């Protein structure tokens, strides 16, 4: 029964067919519990920990890596030899960087959690019902609480389930909706039939909502819904249906993974396409075993080679540095993945209260009639200091301070402004400072009345503490507070019944003030105020008071406007019912206008420079705002969101408007909209899915388990430090501090972050196509493996890793913001930087073969034997081509080796020095422009000489020492890879510039 | 040049190109220096106090320990509690076992000396030198001394190097070679050649030996060799070569371990395999930290729970006692793991002279020629009484008592046994009795003569001290002893040119009265005396002679026969070199044979018995005897080594014999002798070494360095006590008394060690089988920790260890040397044993877990939680399983271990009672027939009520007082263990026998 807010409470029981006294019997719970199920949110679907492995072991790479895994470990075993004391090495590195792999992700799963399961931290473990099978109340567990018994709940009870309340036992009834929402301003709840069917739930003043707490009282209901059926059970459906897309560099990095794969196959097919001349070989000779092992080793070195080993573990690391760099500006990155696309962020929803604004409310000016005659008219406008909520301050009229008690209007309109409030101030010793208690705009009234001191009291006498509420605490005494009725987005207004202090058995004298926005309290005046006199409203006057508002409203004052009124001939008390908030407004009629008070939420004081910033940077920026229409533009104008004088009119809607609009030009005015106002609660999440279908990046901001949803679709959903636990789960970013400016500097980090990965990235993977141009090579033409796994790997994860993180701190080009948001689809490599990292490629294939290829044939310590036919042979079953002598193993001998990882390495450090700038010559961008970088170097060469010296290493990646005439070669080589790319970037910096 | 002895004293200087009467020059110190290095042993190579520490910890069960203190150092660490009181108990208590092992180890070798250190103790700190650099004599340091110096030596030096003898200065030489041997007896030396190029050294009468001492003379010589070339320096190099095996126990041991940690991981895949079902657990939920900590903690406890702690100190403490007792019974044990190799001695090497003899010689028979007419002949033959050197006793014909005046050629008889002779008696006045003073058989000579009394001299009138030597003194007026030709192996005989006494200036009556062995004196005869008279040496009387000697020396008198003459008319004593010892044959020329005496070397009163007990043992014993062939089986069959009238042609050898055949005949001819006969230097080594080639443990007796390598090399080298310092250091066993019979008695002795050594063995080991169990199930099943490393500790240190050692007090068995040699490869357990160990281990392991098990589910004063699912969970996340209450901890309660720890003493206790035998039940080997061990259970029990009851014991054992109802469950889970073993015993009895 969800609409049962619009049912009566008699129609609720009727129809669940059970009785208020006695509760559901065990034939209607156990019928309505089959039939609803218990209550309760779906737990999550179970992932065992060895499933979770398996799914560690579902990537392409990680695939093609086990198999070479597998082929390395056959290999180790069906050998011939004796030096086991490295031939399980490979194969064991291999799997263990898998195994590694494995353990994070794992590890990731066990420390994760998700938005979803946050919710069930709002579900109570127990409920208190009345069942036919008790007299007195029996507590039970709410998951077996279903829909149509009757429950209890007093205060401090978490509300077990989405009930509609059938009568309030104590005084009055005050829940604490803080958890859908934020404010945890509690509301006063009623019985009475909330009409509209479609009502959201702010207005369901007859409903408790499974997962909110009873502030105040104690009352009875029945059970509407239950599990995913209750508000909050419709969040977590919403979210469990929101399919979350994988990041633009994921995406782009999943696609290298497939084509990566797909090119290995292809170069294996290519590395037999160009041995099909053994078809024409004896069918004697020759060992078709070592043959096959020959091709399996290549097979194992291609694998290896084509992977960038380390890249996962560098992007790691610049990720974890950059996300405790933006922490430091108050920018809290949940989600790693989310760097990437923070700084690509293409639209910026904002809700304003507290982030575009500091939510610091004081009243800056005030008037009242001075004096109505025929159809002339005089206001008293008025204006005050102080921009905090500090008693600290003064009123003023033309601009030149007066004494608020010198006219009278000033000491009513401060009566209302004291009498009708639920808030009051406090001075605390801590902070040295006047904090606020309630309401920010009803305090900003308490702190008004403070500073008009219509009475002259003597407050300069109290301290701090005792100032407080002084002149407040004397207009407490003029009128005793009788009852409130309470403020309803249906009226939109307030009032307080009072009675005079000094009296005793009168039947006149009552007083009822009113507080409430203009339109509809001034609707309700027949009669204005002017000084302690009276007078007919008159439709002329009128305008004046509507003229002013809509001035100080839509001006550039944006400031908030309250009409405050009183009763003068309040109904007869006992005509009153205080159940049914539907007779307030009638109750609140017949009232005379004393006066308005206009007050201000001021903007940050950074969000006009960062608005700028986002105009630089191509990123649209939208207010979220309870604000009207009008002063929501207004304020918009003035952070600059809108231009002054530009035009708007199809820029900035309403909930109500937008609802209004058909599926097709909703999504139209989303693509130009700038300004949301008086939105719904399915708003946020259809705004953001609307931009996101002209594929734009949206950063969302909100709180309470209302915005969950929203949150969650955006590319950034974004939480409020001082936001709900739930918000912020369900985002990829916290604001530390609320302000907006902090998502603006963080997408700006994001920017900076995002090009230097982009550039260890390029720097990595570019040194893999080397790599395999190496292996291709040295099996194109049947020579002795130059390098072998062990050797990659090693380079893969230390050498070129530090390297490529070192890069991860390159300096911020300063055109940074000045920049539109890049591109999702942007890809890494292509055109002229895909060309030359191919030359590149082919230059390392070419030199780490040859360098090794060299030492063969004309080194001097070496078996010099100049076009010795490498690729002839490598059988040794004949031994023809060598006469005299007897070794054949000299080509399994490790400086050959030696000399191609030593010429990679070289040549590997010079890229890193290429990866400075994508286009900038080492010449303009010098190398020393990235202090990390050129340590990073020496530390990468130190770690090498390590491997060559520290005897067990150099056995194990069977490597050794050179020749200061070897190293001398390998310089010779490897250095002049600086130049061929200074020419490549020449020709991209002078002949591709259009 | 280590030929010298052979080498002419003109050669030796020749070779060496130095001068006699000036020395070396100091380039030939400093040439000779730098080829044949500084004249001393090699030192010990050093082992550093830190260097021994690290080794203290290489032992495969004090790793296993170490590092399982590390995982509890670890654990106590990195904990969440407060109890820190008992925290690092467990660690420390650990770690401290490991300490204390490594003090002993270090302990052991501070105070430990080996033989090899030991010979130093015979090379002198200086030595007296001539080298050209001077006139005089220069002493310099033994050290830098070297081939070629010449050098000078006078009485009480101590010779340093091996020096060929140049020229004796004074009248002659004396040297006490009893280092090498120990027969004190000085040796003559002389400076002609010794022609035989492989002289044994006690032929080398022309070389000094570096560590021998000079008793009388002065003598120059020339240096042959020094360092380890010299003759000590050569048993110095063997004996450093020897490498010596472990005893069969610490072999059994070692393999123990190994298995032992080759099980402990097998263990703890176990408990993996096992919990393999948490790959099918949530990723989310559990503490993975907590996982950890619990297999972590049993891997503790199943390290402490598989090694018996306490059986190092239980086995040491069993031996020191044993070891006291067999010195109770002249034993001297030095090695302490030698007393198991003891009780395994499969073959006995003895020494005949002192140790299976008296050596308390003495004279019983003696013959003279009565007649000789043509083909006709008599002999005199005589008997003599009295066992002593004491002049007691008489001599007799036929039986009957004769005087010895009464026949001339026994007056001249005794004449040459009083001159011949150059040792005495000397009548002791505190012991009372006649000691002898040089040759035990020159002081049998002596001793005789004092019986025969040939001149009726009135010796009843002087006293003990003064009839010592009264019949000798009066044959020494008759004769003036010019001067003595030594003895020598070489002619086998000594003589003493004689001069009348009342004479002067006369040119005839010389005589010269020789003594030796008889074929070699009797074949120089060449006339025979007859009283007074002398006639041609006759062919058969010669054989008559001959018979008689072989009759009493192969016979059951086993008598050493002497042949006594003179030589008539002696060369002119100027046609005499008293130099060239090689002249001395010729010189004992154209002898009269006077007469034969036949002594006797008394087998000990006990080695009939011992021998005896050994044939019972199955341990063979083998004689080496300096006696001729002949006599030496005569002895065998006399003292029960061979039987009266069985072969022995080749179970008895003599040197020569051994030498003349292949090393294929001697191994065989050791598998079979018993008797060895003038072996040679290198004799014992061989025989020690062929004995072992058939895996037998050889006992082996001697002294001196000669025997050294020998003692060593066998599994029980022996020593006498009255031998010298080397040969002790040398042995694994001393005998204070120098009686075969010790060797016998020790034997046994150690066959009653190991029986119960192998009882407390077997008693501990199965304990830590059943603990191992424990641990397992505990694991296994995932229940609470029944016991905990400290608990398990305390049992295998105090509350085992108690009843372990009153096992080593267990009574011997009745058939102890009724049975062989046990076999060194038998194992302790194993089959029936091994399978009864598995059921009692099983057995442990399953009463000490119910115990716990039982406390938590049926106990009365405990958490009953009848199946409770102690299993499922120990999470307490969920806390489901017990809906109502707030208590996990009680897991962790100290009852249901102390239930098990109490059961796990109960049962070892009655595991005690089941190790007093393999096989016979407690109803026909009563529980008190070892009074020690009831004694020391109620000391272990009172011990367990001490740590649970004293205050600070009870809280660091984690263990609680149980209730007189949770002992009675105790008992019921305990003592069954005695019925199970007794049905184990009983089927192992009557189903097991063939
Ligand atoms: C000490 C504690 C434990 C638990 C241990 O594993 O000892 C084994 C072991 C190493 C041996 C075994 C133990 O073997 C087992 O208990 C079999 C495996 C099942 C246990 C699993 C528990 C859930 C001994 C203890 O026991 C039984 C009962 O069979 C007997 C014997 O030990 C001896 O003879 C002692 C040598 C001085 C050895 O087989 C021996 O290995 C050898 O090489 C021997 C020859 O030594
Ligand atoms: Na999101
Ligand atoms: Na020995």
């Amino acid at each position: 029964m969800e609409a049962a807010h619009s049912k009566s409470t008699e129609e609720c029981l009727a129809y669940f067919g059970v009785s208020e006294t006695t509760g559901l019997t065990p034939d209607q719970v156990k019928r309505h519990l089959e039939k609803y199920g218990h209550n309760e949110l779906p737990a999550e679907e179970g992932k065992s920990l060895w499933e979770l492995v398996i799914e560690q072991f579902e990537d392409l790479l990680v695939r093609i890596l086990l198999l070479a895994a597998c082929i390395s470990f056959v290999l180790a075993w069906f050998e011939e030899g004796e030096e086991t004391i490295t031939a399980f090495v490979e194969p064991f590195v291999i799997l263990l960087i898998l195994i590694a792999n494995a353990i994070v992700g794992v590890w990731q799963e066990r420390n994760a959690e998700n938005a979803i399961e946050a919710l069930k931290e709002y579900e109570p473990e127990m409920g208190k019902v009345y069942r036919a099978d008790r007299k007195s109340v029996q507590r039970i567990k709410a998951r077996d609480i279903v829909p149509g018994d009757i429950v209890e709940v007093a205060v401090g009870d978490k509300v077990p389930a989405d009930i509609r309340i059938l009568s309030i036992k104590s005084t009055t009834l005050r829940v604490d909706q803080s958890i859908l929402t934020g404010e945890s301003v509690s509301v006063i709840k009623h019985t009475e039939p909330v009409p509209d069917p479609r009502a959201v739930n702010q207005d369901k003043k007859n409903m408790l909502f499974s997962g909110t707490n009873i502030a105040a009282g104690k009352a009875l209901g029945i059970v509407a819904t239950t599990g995913v059926s209750t508000e909050i059970g419709k969040i977590r459906d919403q979210m469990a249906a929101t399919e979350q897309d994988k990041t633009p560099l994921q995406q782009k990095l999943d696609e290298f993974g497939e084509q990566l794969s797909k090119v290995i196959s292809l170069i294996c097919v290519a590395v037999w396409l160009i041995n099909i001349g053994h078809f024409n070989d004896p069918v004697h000779g020759g060992s078709w075993i070592r043959g096959a092992i020959y091709y399996f080793k290549i097979a194992v070195a291609l694998a290896v080679a084509a992977i960038p080993e380390g890249l996962p573990a560098v992007i790691t690391t610049c990720l974890a540095l950059g996300t405790r760099r933006m922490a430091k500006k108050n920018a809290i990155v949940r989600s790693l993945p989310s760097v990437e696309t923070l700084g690509c962020t293409s639209v910026i929803c904002s809700d304003k209260t507290g982030t575009l604004t500091t939510n610091q409310m004081s009243v800056c000016k005030m008037f009242i009639i001075d004096k109505v005659d025929g159809d002339f008219c005089s206001l008293n406008e008025f204006s005050i200091t102080g921009s905090t909520y500090a008693p600290e301050g003064e009123v003023l009229k033309n601009d030149k301070p007066i004494r608020s008690g010198q006219f009278d209007g000033l000491v009513e309109l401060a009566t209302i402004c004291a009498l009708c409030n639920d808030s009051s101030l406090d001075f605390n010793e801590t902070k040295g400072v006047y904090e606020k208690v309630g309401e920010a705009t009803e305090t900003a009234l308490t702190t008004l009345v403070e500073k008009m001191n219509v009475f002259n009291t003597e407050v300069r006498n109290l301290s701090k503490v005792e100032r407080a509420n002084a002149c407040n605490s004397v207009i407490r005494q003029l009128m005793k507070k009788e009852f409130t009725l309470e403020f309803s987005r249906d009226r939109k207004s307030m009032s307080v019944y009072c009675s005079p202090a000094k009296s005793s058995r009168a039947a006149v004298g009552n007083k009822m003030f009113v507080k409430g926005a203009p339109e509809g309290v001034i609707d309700r005046c027949n009669y204005v105020r002017v000084g302690t006199t009276r007078v007919p409203m008159t439709g002329p006057v009128k305008e004046k008071i509507l003229s002013v508002i809509k001035e100080w409203g839509t001006g550039r004052d944006t400031l908030r406007c309250l009409a405050l009124a009183t009763r003068d001939t309040p109904p007869k008390r006992e005509e009153m019912v205080l159940d049914d908030s539907s007779r307030f407004m009638e109750y609140e009629t017949d009232l005379t206008f004393v006066g308005v008070v206009g007050m201000l939420d001021p903007p940050r004081k950074e969000v006009m420079g960062s608005i700028q910033l986002c105009r630089d940077a191509g990123i649209r920026v939208i207010m979220i705002t309870g604000d009207n229409k009008g002063t929501a533009i207004a304020i918009c104008r003035r952070i600059g969101i809108f231009g002054e004088n530009e035009e708007v009119a199809d820029r900035a809607y309403t909930g109500r408007e937008f609802d209004d609009l058909p599926l097709a030009e909703q999504r139209e005015a989303c693509r130009r909209a700038c300004c949301f106002a008086r939105v719904e609660p399915s708003h946020k999440s259809k705004i953001v899915e609307y931009l996101q279908s002209y594929d734009e990046i949206t950063a969302m901001t909100g709180d309470g388990v209302n915005d969950a949803p929203a949150l969650k679709k955006a590319e950034i959903g974004i939480a409020m430090g001082s936001g709900t636990a739930v918000a912020k789960t369900a985002s990829e970013m916290v604001l530390a501090d609320d302000n907006f400016s902090t998502i603006v500097a963080a997408v700006e980090e994001g920017r900076a972050i995002y090009n230097n990965m982009k550039q260890f990235i390029r720097y990595l993977i570019s040194s893999n196509v080397g790599e395999v141009v190496c292996i291709f090579l040295t099996a194109a033409l049947g020579l002795p493996e130059a390098l072998i796994p062990v050797q990659l790997l090693w380079v893969n994860l230390v050498t070129d890793g530090l390297p490529a993180t070192a890069l991860g701190f390159n300096p911020p080009d300063l055109d940074i913001m000045d920049r539109p948001p890049r591109s999702p689809k942007e890809p890494l490599i292509s055109g002229w930087l895909f060309f030359r990292y191919m030359a590149i490629g082919g230059y390392v294939g070419a030199a780490t073969v040859g360098a090794a290829a060299w030492w063969f044939m004309y080194a001097e310590d070496g078996p010099g034997v100049t076009y010795h036919q490498l690729t002839h042979f490598m059988q040794c079953t004949e031994d023809h081509p060598h006469f005299e002598g007897l070794d054949c193993e000299i080509f399994e001998a490790p400086e050959p080796m030696t000399m191609a990882l030593s010429v990679l390495v070289t040549i590997e450090m010079c890229n890193a020095l290429n990866s400075l700038s994508e286009n900038q010559s080492l010449m303009r961008m010098p190398p020393w422009v990235n202090i990390w970088l050129l340590g990073s170097i020496c530390l990468s060469m130190s770690l090498h000489f390590l491997i060559l010296y520290v005897d067990p290493l150099p056995m194990i990646f069977k490597l050794k020492a050179l020749d200061l005439t070897q190293w001398l070669m390998v310089l010779k080589i490897s250095l002049p890879v600086i130049g061929l790319d200074e020419i490549l970037k020449f020709i991209a910096r002078n002949y591709l510039e259009g």
